[PDB]
């Protein structure tokens, strides 16, 4: 199981930088994203630990760079269980294998 | 891939104002709005980086003339990624195709 | 092109009474009403731009006269592109059909 | 157009407080309620004004009585236009038809 | 028309704790449960009168124990009125229909 | 029936975090996840009590250690009724079934 990076904003456009910054800074998949409930939206991607290491930090600055909008919380899990890539909503789709096959 | 432009604001009527604003600016397409939560509203809009620049200034103009409304935050991807296109619900649809002929 | 007049208020009580003023006071039509969270309810008519002008007065009126309701936030476009008709929900429908015909 | 009733109130046991009150205390009928968001909860009522306005006052006191629970907001619409019954949540359904019969 | 109870917790692990608790110590059905918006959970019961009073008890009790839990709201309603059984989400279900006969 | 453990946290990241501390410090099964609004999530898990109080503690540190997390509310339920396993979202699904068998 490749890592699981994370990082929640408030208001959509921030979640919509993090999201162009982090694919062209590592070489990362988007597997999907969450409409988080109060304005906040999630965003969630996968691939090589030190590739999420790079995105997230570029999609940290590209939040902290977009107009009023903040990072909220955010976390790099280097190998998830199986459990948890079922349950929650971090499993590669075929909607993503181009990206995921130019990844890796 | 044309830029996108997202804003988003406290209320509906603001981002019907800044809906009617945007596309009457620019040469741009709205490409779809979000439900964002906590009387939040998103509007997403594509086209070239420059007609997206003029449009994004008349919609902040919008609703900063629009009562009770506020532009909560705001940005502008140039080029953004194909990964981004597909999660993300950025992308053109058949429902905005003549408004897509028509901004090119 | 009819004009679009919209209008938010905290509370379902208050978004009834702005209706019920709006379509009594002028010649327009309500399109469709939004739950954007939080408490709040969103109205959106049609009509000349006129009429939406002497309905939104009354609406703002009738919510000020309601027990707990304020109004939020509003707007008026005088004449709404088609590309904003078609993503925002402030169409007519076939439901309100018999109430467009008798507005014209 | 008989008369129409909408209420609301922080929590769901207020509303049921409110429902069970309104209904025995006026010949009225429940025609359906709202999750309006942030705990918030409607409900609306139809029937003679007369009734309605018996029916809103046990309501309210109901209400009051209830642990946790406030009125946030009321109306009482005597009339309501046509359009209004089409677009919003108050009008009469087959479900609630019994109780429609025995109220009048 | 057996009893309702009705209570309101921040949190889903309190409404866990308070369901739990309450179908334990009376003779009870847990009926439904609410997502109410803002991590506001609702759980409805259905008995008789006494019971409920029994299983409320519990329920709040549990909510207190429960770590970052408060009770928001409740209410009894001893002997819910047709209409409101029909429109409200605190009927039986044959999903629940072991637990009724159970109970009584 | 087997325990049921459940946690809440502001942020999806919190809970990602929780998620893959619980099921790898304990031999626990995730059954779900609740998306409750205001940006809150809730995590389920079921085990034996002692492998749920496990998970529960290292749930809780992996909240604490990530960025911008915070546990809100916590429970664990020894031995869950069969009502309150029908009615709230903790039981096993077919999906979860070999890391219940793992588990076990
Ligand atoms: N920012
Ligand atoms: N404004
Ligand atoms: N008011
Ligand atoms: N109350
Ligand atoms: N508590
Ligand atoms: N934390």
């Amino acid at each position: 199981q490749s890592a699981v990076g994370s990082i929640e904003t408030i208001g959509f456009p921030g979640i919509l930088a993090a999201a162009d910054a982090m694919v062209k800074a590592g070489r990362i998949t988007i597997v999907g994203y969450i409409r988080a409930g109060s304005a906040r939206f999630t965003l969630n991607i996968r691939g090589d630990v030190q590739e999420v290491k790079t995105a997230m930090a570029a999609g940290i600055d590209a939040i902290n760079r977009t107009e009023g909008a903040d990072v909220k919380t955010w976390v790099i899990i280097p190998r998830p269980h199986e459990n948890v890539v079922a349950v929650l909503p971090i499993d590669f789709s075929p909607e993503v294998e181009p990206f995921r096959e130019a990844a890796e």
